[PDB]
């Protein structure tokens, strides 16, 4: 009998199975320091052990999006070890803080199965939790998967679709630092635009594009200890029609975010997910390009330090003519799209 | 004078020599993410503190190859700047478990000396033991190296060649931790099967493949300390035969490791090296893939929880089409094979 | 209003204004252990806490170089992000030691201007200081680069050119650990070769030879948080004349350094930068050499355990024939010659 682990494929999938992940992982200095030599993230949150102190944090803390990959990774394996693309999340809420010396260990729950027209792949619905060595939730997702089947004959299963929410709300964000004028420093964050000053609607163009290298997302993926064979295996992956490795998704949230540093410098840290779309694959020599909007200004209940903005970021590669570039083909992401990130920041609101 | 260090070539060597090597290295929380960043390795033991921990350890160790891999790195400049090759290893026996703050010296001894029969190149046997900052040893091993000559001229030595064990015998492998059932989490380790469940002389493909790139073999290389030139320097290796660098054979040995969690996920540390054959080279642009045999299973003197399997695992590039391939060719190995490692792991047993 | 940051053009340069930079940075064992494993210096104060306890330290220390692109790296999105290229250094004194979990920020006055004779481009000289959490200067040092000017037709400043030392006085040298033959290991260190043994004069060919890959100096300039445009974007760089991207010439000394090792192992640390020029650009595929001349030997004032070398270290890429390529060209540089870095080391003296 096979020692080995085939993750599972679409048929394999049970509605409401609950599946723990190997590998709970310790995140340590060590982690943050490659995080920032792989993406080159200027938040000043996560650089300077004293800024986050001023906040109110025992120190700095873990990149949310580095929590993000690390939860994800985890749970590879299972879920997505045999899949042809991830298609979405959905009600990505952070919950407890991550700190070096935290471990996380992630379990995930099947929601949704439905099987595909073509009868070769199907949909699968998963509700991802990350722990910490307390058992706080810093993390909880949902994700769907468009997985192969082993058996293109086994039977379909039952079809389920879960209501996604649209966007985590509001009065759900962790907040879990604090601002005041007098212990804010404009100059160390990289910005004098507080929430305050952001319009609804507009757009910012984040200027910056960088080349992704072979070496420098397989690293990040093995730091996850994101297994996905697409990404590794060049002996593969040329006789694939794309003939080279692809990219790891969240390598290019990651880029995205850390680009987004021009233009949204004091939106502190990632508080929800709300959905993301990788909507052409990203390959090594791909240069990345960024570009965000305000899609929305909230109020935080019972807090006037810090507000929310509900923004888009959208990741092109070796960016085209025309700016912001988006759907322009009638729904249809522009060729050069390769990210639409959904997703909610925290900012300090003027005092 | 000249400053510099030339090493030493194979006529400088003398039968009972210690060597006193350089650069003591204080292993710390970013050598353990960079280790994990660069082979990916899930064992549960070195990824997660409270694990280790629940196994009687202080925290999570430094995995055994890392301390192999910065003992050997320290030797390099002494043993095997001037080598053309290695030859073999025996007798690695890991001693004192190592934590992140420890520090590690090692010391070389010559033990066997033989000249080759064309009088350009000759073999040197090493004893090299690594104490932390207690003195305590955390690994002690021998391994054999062709070295040149500087001078093709100069007398032989007389030839010594040291008896060399076949394997650590199990009656000295450490085991630093203990397991029971009421506290070892299955799913966290990733696998159902212990030692109880394993068959001696089952073969197990470990299905995975991996690309190296060259920042990610000289990365490792210099985390190790070590210098051997065929590592990182283009402009000569692109007049050489093969006319790229040479990948560390060390490398490999830890990117088998890393593939052989699927299938060996049990496999919680290795406690012993027993051979080591580089068979042929690796280069930037290989994609390595590994098999495994149980050649052994040894009950740990004394314990119950725990108990060994001697492995041997064998590393490919870019697998060819017959299954666990090896030494076809009447004691040739496969062109393919470019790694053939016996040692000796432990497992938790059945309660 | 843009919310993105232009960085200032030569025009927007004011003499006598501070700027504070963004991005404080903690520096942690992670960030020790990725500047190991891209440079791979085997200087014994660095990679043993032990070795640098003996000598009086905490622990061991961040490498001075370390220290010196990261207060280097805030400075870039404020003074440099629009250079033609960094034209030279003068006065770069190391402070306080710096170690790990200690937070560096960095402050900038500009103290020249001159507008170039095309009136294209200008020249700003800045006085930068970096500081750690408790305000103590570890480093300041003075640099001037080429900026352009956004609008050609923009008047030219007043000419404003600083008087700039030749180097530091070795009375403004920190000497922050105690050497005593009695507690200093030579097979650990490296060399027998101390303070007193060394040739005014003299010159050292370091051998090594190492080829920098893409993923490398990204990597490096990440850890640095350096976001000039030139070391990321091949979408843009490719249409450059060079074609590709360019290497950080930080990146080129840390190297050159690194590679010392093989010459000047018990010049334990840099203690002043006296100047740098990087004489070409550096790429990836390129190879690096260094050797250096010992320019002046110095005592320091009170002290007989330790001593001050004057040193100037040549980088050049893929080594030429003729041996210590320099200046051939009246004045001007070998077209191999990447680097002139002249710095001044701490010895342990002979007692």
């Amino acid at each position: 009998s096979a020692k080995t682990n085939p993750g599972n494929f679409f048929e394999d999938f049970r509605l409401g199975q609950t599946i723990v992940h190997a590998t709970p992982r310790t995140i340590t200095e060590g982690d943050v320091a490659l995080y920032t030599s792989l993406y080159g993230s200027r938040f000043a949150l996560t650089s300077s052990t004293p800024f986050a102190q001023s906040l109110g944090l025992e120190r700095a803390p873990i990149d949310s999006l580095l929590v993000f990959h690390i939860v994800f990774g985890k749970t590879v394996p299972d879920i997505s070890l045999n899949a042809i693309a991830n298609l979405g999340y959905a009600g990505g809420r952070f919950g407890a803080v991550v700190y070096p010396g935290d471990t996380l260990s992630t379990t995930s729950k099947v929601i949704g199965l439905r099987q595909n027209k073509d009868g070769k792949t199907g949909v699968v619905y998963v509700h991802s939790v990350g722990v910490n060595q307390w058992d706080e939730v810093v993390l909880e997702y949902i994700r769907w998967v468009m997985v192969r089947k082993r058996d293109p004959n086994a039977p379909a299963p039952e079809t389920v679709v879960p209501d996604l929410p649209d966007s985590v709300p509001v009065t759900d964000l962790t907040v879990p630092y604090t601002v005041s004028a007098a212990n804010y420093n404009l100059a160390h964050a990289g910005s004098n635009y507080l929430w305050d000053d952001y319009e609804v609607g507009e757009k910012i163009d984040h200027v910056d594009g960088v080349t992704i290298e072979e070496a420098e997302h397989m690293q990040a993926t093995r730091l996850y200890q994101n297994t996905a064979r697409v990404h590794f295996n060049l002996h593969v992956e040329r006789e694939g029609r794309f003939g080279r490795r692809i990219v790891y998704g969240g390598h290019i949230i990651s880029l995205a975010r850390s680009l987004s540093f021009n233009g949204l410098a004091n939106a502190l840290s990632i508080a929800a997910i709300n959905s993301g779309r990788h909507t052409n694959p990203s390959f090594a020599g791909d240069t990345i390009y960024a570009w965000s909007e305000i899609l929305a200004k909230m109020a935080i209940p019972g807090r006037t330090d810090i507000g929310a903005l509900r923004v888009r970021t959208v990741a092109t590669k070796d960016r085209p003519c025309h700016d912001f570039p988006y759907r322009d083909a009638e729904g249809n992401y522009d060729p050069a799209v390769v990210l639409d990130f959904d997703y909610t920041v925290l900012m300090p609101r003027r005092g």
